């Protein structure tokens, strides 16, 4: 029989998340010549860094039990109506977009468009987002989206320095009306960059000298609308770069800053249907003049042409910044919101918000209350004689107002405000028996409205492009979203075995809580007592992560992997400065590291010294010893990846850490390859002092067409005081007072439920089993493909850790077929191509996660063997190098009905592995060697 | 400027639901030569039946406001833990199925597979459901699903009568252990059929004579497991048909009744992941022996072959029953649940339920409580000395137990029961300080378990087909569901202009509340005080519907259109019997009526008299007068459709009603064409006495691959007392005590939120505008296609109401191309074919709803004109009648890469209207002239 525990099947999610079952795992172990997962892992992972027991995060729970527990936790949050503002407002996300995009795995299970041939649908949505940015800002070049408004302001300052034509100008000016979180992030970035920040009134910049750039907010943090035309003209007369922060919804009604002379315009796209999510993941728009196209940060979608001449979109841009990805899922949400509403719908929403603000202001002023600013769009600043009583009454009414303004309260209206809300506000601020009526006030304000200056009122036409004027029906919008989705190859169709990326399963149980109104719909700057569920969940997650990573503390603020590396380096630098050792600025980086690490080290104000790797990507101790001796007292830290970028479990990592620590240098272990450690080993037990965790890779947070997921960092005890803090929000025991790295205190807090659910559902043994099953899948692919393509960078007994690197260079030499040809030909077999040329050019890195079953691995192996056979045919003279299926891939269905002159058949070209479940690439190969259409 | 009301935009959903905008509507009105919607409608609808004002259901509300109001209503429901049983239990629907199927419009926006070439994906899920039915029941032929277990029992009785080989046997035997709702529905059906029902112990059937069939329940309503092998053998020795009701989850562990000798096995598939939904929409499985294949009710999926010889699935069956459709969406949910769990997972779930029941029973018996039945699977019958105290304690613990058993309480466990629940039950039934421990009881019961007889324990292998053994990963299951979904043509890709079906928009806002746990997860037989939100919502919906239809009362019990017709005819018959006028049994039916009406009239025990239509489908008064005179005192009712089946607003409907009423006959207006009335006219104002409303057609309830949606009926004051009632549930003012027509008191109550949301969001003027816009779209299609294909059955000034009937017979005569060829060729243009040959053979009926925009209508018109040009080419001799794109359609992509011998190009064959957004039919034409593969 079975015990009751076996019948309850706690750990049922372990067998859903891990692809192969017990029999498939046994077959793969037989194929790779290993007795069990424990034996394989113990013969691959070095003995001195092996954990006998996996970190004890708890017993596994079922999806239903975990969801119920998280629902009970989230019910501790209080859903007050928020008028706090400060860059965050409640939105009304259309149910058609929420149903068919946000909760659709075809939209959130894809990664960065490394293959534009299979990503045309999401590329068009990003192009629509760029078109919205161009229309609203009035500039020429728009980015594909940035992390958030504060990071976008930091990038605007960096780009202003890059494009400045003034020597000896190292001062950056910020207007005092800028949102405080933006000011804090800009101050941290300027401290690391060496810039001097001046904060004052906007008009006072003319007094100061040596200013290379200025930051202005179109609408002040307390709601004042500014006309900056004369000041911007005077600034441009002095060759000063002008950047303006603008709200996306306010740009519908207000004059575009680009037409007022702004060089750079950026802001939050959150109000276009993106819920706040306690400061959650939001996209930021970024625009600049055409003369600064070379220095624009981030990625840009461009219009290119096929090998067949068809119009095709691609992500072109790569501008010395550490941004590597964009908030693709949220930017697509904003663009789809714009498409659904149209210019008329967006104008109606903005006019309704402005009219409700005008009605509230007229009522308050009729009842004797004074307003600080006479020009506003959606934010009032009411001067209350008794602030404490007003705040108490608002709390009794379950209404949150901005309470950090001296002798005043702040009300910000949004898309969800109704007349009932305005009546509640009248009751709160004036008391009962005020006697105001919305209709008479409405008639008064519609005729007489002077809250917006005539010059600041928009009069041009926005969103005239046809895509914004033809999908206003729910049926048409649904069909448009489906047509965009059909063009892409997502995880719900095929495996995406990208190296250095963990395209594992984004389970529906992990995705469900992130759309809960208890986790969404929360203002990041709300009083912390109303966010007790978030506090409980984040504390549990931090305890789990410190157990898993072997560290002592965890900070969730960073919202990207590069942001996490930057935050960890900031912690190292602040620790060095706290011991009167600020002269330590040398950051040793192995020659095989990722490109992001030197960028982050340069951002953190660290001199980068490259240490050579002897061979196979293993850094040699003699060169490391010599470099660290040369650094000596000026050695700040080291930046290594374990397992290495070549996916090798090096046997000298402990003595590398010892050598670094011998000279007073910290060890930063990059957590890119953490998917190969969880349960088997931890960076803290290895000896690292600080690391960053890519929850989007190792803990199942999805890539929404890009990878700007959570980047929380784990530190040892001595580095704990120096993790990034926050200024707006103060929470004892969970937030420090250090310079913030993100706009929100906890970054994108509304996707941390994914990691919480994943850890809660797996447990310690589940996580360890997932790691070793991923290792087993990689070794199975390596052992099945060693005779076709040479396997590079093997470990002990010729084994790979979790990535199988295939050597294509000999094949390219004696045939001419490159790794790009194989990557494009895998599309015809129905596969997203692996990573090409990341560690070394001419190679392919295959990283199967634990989530892919043996059937999918066998399909991929069969496709690779068939491609090898095709390369053999190319060598044999059957097909010319000029005309063969490898160089002509991918093949589109328009070719089938045209005249066929190729020496290979249509079936070979288009159905090399069969006709069933055929995915169709929309465009041919993009040479790649920005306007919506 | 704009007023605040214009900025709030109440009625925003009206412009999302209605396809064309104001400019497109003006262009279409110009094309059809009408001044406005009011002018067109007033010139189409006869003056004497026109409503000056639309029925006042209220002002429109936004989607967010309506959702908030419905959430506040649904929060009045109490979510007690239910152990009531009686055929309903809480399920654990896997989040992967809920996310990717239940909330995926690609799964619930399709209709009945009239075109199997575009429905292979859902046909495979229905085939999997049939395979599950065959494996669990042990019989040869399985249906594609029935409405519910009680209706399935009624069909089992009808089929037993059909296949009975005994003359003069008119008695049907029902065992007293059958669920009471099943007994009530069977009694109503037998009263209408003339059968005599005997209810007694199962063994007592041997005493009675003249029995043609017996109904048995494998597990009694109080949980007793029966071994019926000897009794079934003795019954078969007497040529008595044996039907057995079985639970789908109990069949995992218990011996299949088919192997015990049962001729027919049926039951509820609800426990395979389908939430109860207050008795909501559930699928019922139905199986029979191979010798009864001809008399099986409902539809059956069969394995056929293509015109190219490829294997292809199709819905084959049509057995004199009024079932026309199946619960496709719920049956697919059950089949996907079976696929996800596998035989091992299903066995584990059933064994866990049985083990928890055994632990609870052992604890209760150790603590001095007695059990009525020693053999059980998941239901106990605890004999409590103080029933009232136990029930009060259970209510204090928020636990629902079956409370209608004399001197006993009933507990039924399900998939969601845990050890904590069993401990709570111990506290409820034994009090505190009982001292029982789950682990020691578990050890006792695992070793010693006699609650299932050795002969009743299943020992065979179920679900050995490969589809049940290879998709247990979440990734693999997601990819399988996506692969099934990709094969189908749904509303999220193209218009489905089926006549007699209203394939309008199933908005996401209407779909969201049906998955709410407040509306789902409710037991239909829970105490009504815990269902106050349902009561409020249903009362509001009934008031709205009586306003809209011009009637006085509405009953929501019927769960299909045929069920609604049957219920209305039952009301007519009971009214006639209440006035000592039972001899009235003649039901006049026009010769142009649908096929469902005569079936329902025969089911209701009515003699059908056909009255001839003079021409154009308009019934002639002289024949109607003569037929009604001949009927005289025996005339029961009439069954007309307004507008007629040919979509004609007849000008003599008032005098037809007058003629029927002159002889004491009731008027049943079939509500098939109600989409052309709402706001413009109502059947009650016309003069009808009773009608049925297809909420799945006119009020936006989706078709989930089939049309078994709500069929509520509206009646006048005198027929109100005779609407179907319920026996298990008693609610004053909302439920009568008449014979039930469905298992649940309110039918599928968890999809009534769709209709509530639709009406609340549209309002009176919105509904009227939707009706006249649908009329305008039909007239625009008719006016753009009159020169290509003749338009049949025009009204005043040559206008159609809401369906455009195209005459293909001249084209077929002069060319040989049939309406079936055009229907298949429209697939190549990316369209679901219209209705073929419903009113008259050789015609196509196009019904565009108000939801299709002018762009989609223009695309359809262009496709039809291109098809007309192709038929002209066929006539001209360019293409032979044997070899042309019309007769060879649809074209599949496997043809493109094969040798092409056709006289027409590949591009003409496969991309006649372009290459963008190409939907690919999976199979070629199915000739039609049942095993999973």
């Amino acid at each position: 029989t079975q015990t009751l525990s076996q019948l309850e099947n706690s750990g049922a999610f372990i067998e859903r998340h891990i692809g192969p079952d017990a029999a498939q795992q046994q077959e793969m172990l037989n194929a790779v010549g290993a007795q069990s997962l424990n034996a394989l892992t113990g013969q691959i992972v070095p003995k001195d860094i092996q954990l006998a027991t996996p970190p004890q995060v708890g017993a596994p729970a079922t999806e239903y039990a975990a969801l119920a527990e998280l629902k009970a936790i989230a019910s501790r949050n209080k859903r007050f109506t928020s008028y706090i503002g400060m860059g965050y407002t409640a939105v009304q996300l259309p149910p058609v977009i929420l149903r068919n995009m946000l909760e659709n795995p075809g939209w959130y299970t894809a990664y960065t468009p490394y293959q534009p041939e299979v990503s045309q649908g999401r590329l068009e949505a990003l192009l629509n987002f760029q078109q919205v940015t161009l229309d609203l800002t009035g500039l020429d070049m728009a980015s594909a989206s940035l992390l958030d408004e504060a990071t976008a302001a930091a990038e605007a300052m960096a780009m202003a320095k890059r494009v400045s034509k003034l020597k000896n100008a190292n001062r950056f000016f910020v207007a005092s009306d800028v949102h405080p979180q933006t000011l804090d992030v800009v101050r941290t970035r300027a401290e690391t960059f060496g810039f001097e920040v001046i904060v004052d009134d906007a008009q006072k910049v003319l007094d100061h000298q040596d200013v290379f750039g200025v930051l202005l907010q179109q609408v002040g943090t307390t709601g004042e609308i500014h006309d900056y035309t004369a000041l911007i003209s005077e600034l441009k007369s002095r060759k000063i770069v002008v950047s303006v922060a603008a709200d996306i919804m306010a740009l519908v009604l207000l004059t575009a800053p680009g037409k007022q002379g702004a060089d750079i315009v950026f802001g939050s796209a959150q109000r276009f249907g993106v819920p706040m999510g306690y400061g959650g993941p939001h996209a930021a728009f970024f625009a600049a003049k055409d003369e600064y196209k070379r220095s624009m940060p981030g990625r840009i979608i461009g219009v290119s042409k096929d090998a067949a001449g068809n119009t095709a979109l691609r992500m072109a841009m790569q501008a010395n910044s550490n941004i590597c990805t964009s908030q693709v899922l949220l930017a697509n949400i904003a663009s789809l919101y714009a498409v659904y509403h149209g210019p008329v719908g967006l104008k109606r929403i903005a006019n309704r918000i402005h009219r409700l603000t005008d009605i509230l202001a007229a009522g308050l002023q009729q009842k004797g209350l004074k307003l600080r600013h006479a020009h506003y769009f959606d934010t009032l600043c009411v001067e209350v004689a008794d602030k404490a009583g007003v705040l108490t009454r608002a709390e009794a009414a379950e209404i949150n107002l901005r309470s950090d303004i001296l002798n005043a309260v702040g009300i910000t209206l949004d898309e969800t405000t109704t007349r009932e809300n305005v009546m509640q506000l009248f009751n709160v601020l004036l008391g009962d028996n005020h006697g105001l009526d919305i209709d008479t006030l409405d008639k008064d304000v519609a005729h007489d409205s002077r809250s917006i200056q005539p010059a600041m009122l928009r009069d041009d036409e926005i969103l005239t492009h046809p895509v914004f004027n033809r999908y206003h029906s729910e049926t048409e919008m649904m069909r448009y979203m489906h047509s965009l989705e059909r063009k892409d190859l997502a995880l719900n169709q095929a495996m995406i075995p990208l190296g250095s990326c963990t395209m594992k399963l984004n389970a529906a149980a992990e995705m469900i809580p992130i759309t809960w109104p208890e986790f969404a719909e929360l203002h990041p700057f709300c009083p912390p007592e109303q966010a007790e569920g978030y506090q409980q969940m984040i504390a549990q997650l931090a305890d789990w992560l410190v157990k898993l990573t072997g560290y002592d503390a965890v900070c969730m603020q960073p919202n990207s992997g590069a942001q996490g590396e930057y935050a960890g380096l900031l912690a190292i630098r602040h620790y060095h400065e706290s011991r009167n050792e600020g002269h330590r600025d040398i950051c040793l980086i192995p020659a095989s590291a990722h490109g992001t690490n030197p960028a982050s080290a340069h951002m953190a104000g660290m001199q980068v010294v490259v240490v050579a790797c002897d061979k196979n990507g293993n850094i040699d101790l003699t060169d490391l010893r010599a470099k660290a001796e040369q650094a000596g007292d000026n050695l700040s830290c080291i930046m290594v990846t374990y397992p290495s970028t070549h996916g090798v479990y090096e046997e000298t990592i402990r003595e590398v850490c010892e050598v670094v620590h011998q000279f007073g240098g910290q060890v930063y272990l990059d957590g890119a390859n953490m998917n190969a450690q969880v349960g088997i080993t931890s960076p803290g037990f290895i000896g690292a002092d600080v690391s960053h965790l890519n929850l989007h890779k190792t803990f199942c947070i999805p890539h929404g067409g890009g990878g700007p997921g959570m980047g929380p960092i784990g530190v040892k005890a001595h580095l704990a005081p120096f993790v990034p803090g926050h200024s707006v929000v103060q929470i004892e025991g969970m937030l420090t007072r250090q310079g913030a790295v993100s706009a929100a205190p906890f970054g994108s807090a509304s996707i941390l439920p994914i990691s919480w659910m994943y850890i809660r559902m797996m447990g310690a043994e589940g996580l360890k089993k997932a790691s070793q099953v991923a290792i087993l899948n990689a070794n199975y692919i390596a052992s099945r493909l060693q005779d076709a393509f040479p396997v590079l960078y093997t470990g002990r007994d010729g084994r790979v850790a979790h990535e199988c690197i295939l050597d294509i260079r000999p094949l390219k030499e004696e045939t001419g077929i490159s790794e790009l040809d194989i990557a494009k030909r895998l599309i015809d077999y129905g596969f997203h191509a692996p990573t090409m040329s990341f560690p070394v050019a001419g190679t392919l890195m295959v990283e199967p996660t634990e989530s892919e079953s043996k059937v999918e691995l066998d399909r991929f192996i069969d496709a690779m063997l068939a491609i090898r056979a095709e390369i053999d045919q190319v060598k044999a003279g059957v097909w010319p190098l000029e005309d063969n299926p490898l160089v002509n891939a991918p093949h589109i269905q328009s070719e089938l009905v045209a005249e066929w002159a190729h020496p290979y058949s249509r079936e070979v070209a288009v159905f090399p592995a069969g006709v069933a479940d055929k995915y169709w690439p929309t465009v041919k190969r993009l040479d790649d060697v920005c306007s919506c259409v």
